[PDB]
């Protein structure tokens, strides 16, 4: 399995540095306590978005995972890599097929 | 810091150049109301020029979601918006409506 | 309903070709046993993607089907890696289904 991160902003993707990319890669890494070679990221720029009524500057983010520190980071990387204002980066955290933990004695 | 926001996500193949700030500000206002809920807590992202075949045709198609934590009329209302504004026809729309983590309503006798 | 086959991958558009799209449409429709007419193909490519910490080509797909997967998920890898010329190795693929936790029966 592997842990994504994707990123759906409206900042052109000129703006999406390779460096952006890796410094994102590792975050994720640590923020899931995951190895990087189990993560993907995914920065969808440019779209046509609105963010509350505008379409200034936003991102709508899913960090997904099947089965808290370095999620703030997650926040300041969106607002200081891409600049966006905080309050419009949106990040979904979705655990998928984690409903149940069984142990035995 | 925490707070749910509903989200309508169009992939399309028609050119991204086509996406108007009107046609944007037009689907915020619908999905806004379709949900009953203020255009502040609603994300739109329309995902344009993309590689799609729908029912075996490379033709002009829209596959949408719209998401929802914690709709009919709704479903029409968004259909119109598709063929309407962006010249997509209603038989190459697709829309599912997801409602995630809303299995479950509890009740106390009390309330 | 309809199954539908995301591909999301940091090789240019320009190199995802009208017959891999046919192809990948016809792929899904007969390893999920369903009419042609309701699959839907969706390739989103040129994204900004890091897999395993490389930028080098990559794909992270999603097959999803509302309400068997081992011999169709390699023959979905052959073409992503064939047609796409992307490693198999930095393919990735999800299959959902959803709504499709639980089987009522009656013993009639
Ligand atoms: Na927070």
């Amino acid at each position: 399995s592997m842990p994504a991160f994707t990123i759906n902003t409206n900042i052109p993707q000129s703006n999406v540095s390779d460096a952006f990319l890796k410094k994102a890669s590792s975050t994720v890494a640590k923020a899931l306590g995951k190895p990087e070679s189990y993560v993907a990221i995914h920065v969808n720029g440019g779209q046509a978005m609105v963010f509350g009524g505008s379409t200034d500057p936003c991102a709508v983010c899913v960090l997904k995972s099947i089965g808290n520190s370095h999620s703030e980071k997650l926040f300041k990387l969106l607002a200081d890599e891409l600049k966006i204002p905080k309050n419009r980066c949106y990040i979904e955290f979705v655990n998928i097929d984690a409903s149940t933990m069984a142990f035995n004695g």
